[PDB]
């Protein structure tokens, strides 16, 4: 079945003394590793890297990932002696925590520098024992900075929160002017078809790219839009109001193509996609009422003046309507500069010296 | 996140775990395990007190909705000689059950609680060879497994079978009628069943289709889907349709019994599977197409019992129903599961009586 890897855990591999003076950094699973990716990729530039990850889930994973990172190994086990036995066979110059892996025996007794990124506090008693023991930590927000001071951590800084960071790619050029619908379930698509319908009374230019959660139903997809009387078309071709795209990824790549995204998993209960995609284009997103995966990006992009929270089509057709007719200024993506500038030069200096 | 991990009680194992003494000692990674296990639980809870621990943070909230099953509650103790010692010191639990693996090394080593291994099988790994002989008793699903651990110097290893195979049916419901019953369909499925269904429908002019969506967001679709084959169609109550579709969650393990043959969805779309087994715990045949990836061990335990069925297109699936329906497939599923759970009790019982 999967690798637990419980020996190599127990009893760390020897050949880590092949990564000794390797910066160690820990993400406990694929979450981790992609929020602190875009991090890890300048970091990896300047330090040889040792990674380690908790869920067996990312191994496989972490396997393709091979790129970022020059060794692999599993967290060892919660005892002095496997931590110990890590740390004297690596020799690591000093160990990023992404985010609160606060294994006891990991933070107690390995004698490695330690730096917690992207932490925020719940005010919990292991908080106050184990936060003093790092040398760096940097949190998602002041409040949080603020709780860990009275915690007797020095060394806090808030940075903002790293899942907040662009990753955005190539991206694609197309003529016309869009709407892109992405991550859409079927339970969501006959509501933006009517909003859409509503739409292009006034806007009859417009056309509305839809992009199914499941590729696979790019056909379902098409024949609904059909029966409520779109002309359709299949990406590439352009030439319906309702274009549909059949082929996996190109998703991130299509929203700087349009005015307004609209992104799924929000207008039936699913938590919400990713909402943070189109905005770092300068578009604003438009998305239902189940955000409950995906909370505090949603309180992040009502901040921000990007993200738009609708109810029902009427909502809907409301706020479309409002941003087709006034451009909504977005600078979301400055604030991920600012945010990946800030983690990067408190680390660069910390690991400096 | 917003969910504990209690990495402090993990770590410093609560002193109120002494008013649980002497009690039996359950141990369920997950709620997955937990689930498995449940239908042995219920049955040692009533000759026994349960202390019961979890290592998932994620099933921390669901087991406490479990309350009726147990006594106490508390995570697995990290995994160091010193909290496992306290936990075990605190707790002096009369024997410890692990649920499927759960290798872990300071665990095993360093508590003297008498250990025994549920529903395990065998990767032949290093690891195997050193603790499985620390178990005072291995269940295993297979006699291939007991043979490789018998060749580790384990002793007291048998095979019960697989404890996923345990039928936990419910009530049931009952309609005047002949059904067929898909269930778990997603929207990808429906077009080849209802394709099928409506070939069938040309011999059996009478029978109906039940047809209960993955999700229940996509049953007006569903049913807009029905009518475009020209099915009349109908909402669950109303049995008016040639197709009636289910809107309430749940619901689904309970209608199986209505019908002749079973269909069960996520594999006919490339999801891997959902739950196969039900519909065979009513003695009735199931029918699955070629997706079964996730549910690979539960896939070939039907197809040996002579209870399920794979359709790799419309015309075997037509093919098969027809078959199913002309001549009654006998199902012996329920007969299995009896044996199963009896045979792992009746060791469980034995050990722990002395
Ligand atoms: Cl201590
Ligand atoms: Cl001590
Ligand atoms: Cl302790
Ligand atoms: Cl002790
Ligand atoms: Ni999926
Ligand atoms: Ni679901």
């Amino acid at each position: 079945h999967m690798q637990f890897e419980v020996l190599k855990r127990f009893f760390p591999k020897e050949s880590l003394k092949n990564c000794k003076g390797a910066l160690w950094v820990h993400t406990a699973s694929i979450g981790e590793f992609n929020t602190f990716l875009p991090i890890l990729k300048e970091l990896k530039r300047e330090h040889r890297i040792l990674l380690t990850y908790f869920s067996p889930r990312a191994r496989e994973y972490l396997k393709t990932k091979s790129d970022f990172y020059d060794c692999l190994h599993p967290l060892p086990l919660d005892n002095p002696f496997s931590v110990k036995r890590f740390e004297e066979l690596s020799k690591p110059k000093a160990l990023i925590v992404v985010e609160r892996e606060f294994w006891p025996s990991l933070i107690i007794f390995t004698k490695v520098p330690k730096i917690l990124v992207n932490a925020y506090a719940k005010g919990s008693l292991i908080e106050k024992i184990l936060s003093k023991k790092f040398d760096l930590i940097i949190m998602r927000t002041q409040e949080d900075v603020e709780k860990f001071k009275t915690f007797g951590a020095k060394r806090v800084f808030s940075c903002g929160n790293l899942k907040f960071i662009c990753q955005k790619g190539k991206g694609i050029k197309l003529k016309g002017e869009f709407i892109v619908a992405g991550s859409i379930h079927t339970g969501e698509v006959e509501i933006i078809l009517k909003a859409f319908k509503e739409i292009k009374k006034t806007y009859s230019s417009l056309k509305l790219i839809l992009v199914p959660r499941h590729i696979e139903n790019a056909k379902i997809f098409e024949k609904k839009a059909r029966d409520f009387g779109f002309k359709t078309s299949f990406f590439e071709n352009l030439e319906g109001d309702v274009i549909l795209v059949d082929r996996f990824g190109i998703l991130k790549e299509l929203y700087p193509v349009g005015k307004i995204a609209i992104v799924g998993g929000t207008f039936v209960n699913i938590g919400g996609h990713n909402l943070l995609e189109p905005t770092c284009w300068g578009i604003p997103v438009i998305y239902g009422p189940y955000t409950h995966k995906v909370n505090d990006l949603k309180e992040f992009l009502e901040k921000e003046g990007a993200g738009f929270e609708v109810k029902n089509e009427t909502e809907l057709v409301t706020k479309l309507t409002e941003l087709l007719s006034v451009k909504k200024e977005i600078k979301v993506e400055e604030k991920s500069r600012e945010i990946k500038g800030c983690y990067l030069e408190k680390l660069r200096e910390f690991l400096r010296g």
